[PDB]
């Protein structure tokens, strides 16, 4: 199933649903201790977490350090230790079992940082920080290394992206995407990165590109029919899903799902209500 978590249409959001591609059905689950939107979500051994992300609320607003982890064997969530600091608008990626924690704002605080969560021992550890400030960072997965992909730095959106390599434990500049995004849908599909969507501070996009390792090269692929920013995205049987984002007018509901095979997007369902900057993921 495809999970999301939190989100945020006028006030954040703590709704846990789950997308059945086959089915058709949403399955509404237990709520998040907290509402959270800006969030990312992941999976670990068949465990899904809920990272960073704020609260705003009538009653005020404060950006998250929280870790949570939902089973779906339970259907309940239990809180993990939080990260050192908060984390709105983060990125998260899974390398070796261990949760890689991304870049995010905490108030006028743009940070570089990056930590490492690892569930066998509930403990958070700063790793090396990022060449670039990222908030709204797109965060993937290739061969077990960690990209950075775009983002907003306090003052300018960019395009560049960096990498980390876990046992050098340390960041490098990789070729910058042809579009300037900030939060994008980062995924990893079949054996390429993709952007799609975002913001570049005049527009929310619809195009879509993807990163080659082998040519170091992005690539302008089918892009979706709605434009939107701070979408959520997960891969699920070979297929790209992005869900809800706003798109200067609305929350969106859509959801878009690209079939790489034909380079394809068609809507397959909506979402039971509006809302931008949810967590994602698939167990």
């Amino acid at each position: 199933l495809i999970y999301t978590a939190g989100g945020y249409f006028r006030q954040s959001l703590s709704y846990l649903e789950a997308y059945n591609p086959s089915d058709g059905t949403w399955l509404r689950l237990a709520d998040l201790q907290v509402p959270r939107s800006g969030l990312a979500g992941c999976v670990v051994g068949g465990l899904l977490y809920a990272v960073g992300g704020r609260n705003n609320s009538p009653d005020g607003n404060t950006d998250s350090s929280a870790l949570d982890c939902y089973n779906p064997m339970t259907n309940q969530w239990s809180p993990c230790a939080p990260m050192s600091v908060p984390r709105n608008r983060i990125g998260v990626g899974v390398i070796d079992g261990h949760i890689y924690a991304v870049g995010g704002s905490h108030g006028c605080i743009h940070h570089n940082s990056v930590e490492r969560y690892e569930p066998e021992r509930d403990e958070w550890h700063l790793v090396a920080p990022m060449l670039t400030r990222r908030i709204g960072v797109g965060v993937a997965v290739l061969n077990r290394l960690l990209y950075a992909v775009g983002g907003f730095d306090g003052t300018n959106r960019l395009n560049s992206a960096e990498c980390y390599y876990p046992e050098r434990n340390e960041w490098r500049m990789i070729t910058a995407m042809n579009t300037i995004r900030s939060g994008a849908g980062v995924c990893v599909l079949h054996n390429c990165i993709y952007a799609a969507g975002g913001y570049d501070g005049q527009d929310q996009l619809n195009s879509v590109e993807r990163y080659d390792v082998a040519t170091a090269t992005w690539t302008f692929v089918a892009p979706m029919k709605h434009r939107r920013s701070a979408l959520g995205i997960t891969v699920h049987q070979g297929r790209i899903y992005v869900l809800g984002g706003y798109d200067g007018h609305t929350f969106l509901d859509s959801v878009e799902c690209y079939d790489p095979d034909t380079d394809t997007w068609s809507e397959v369902t909506r979402m039971t209500s509006g809302r931008s900057g949810v967590g994602v993921a698939v167990t």
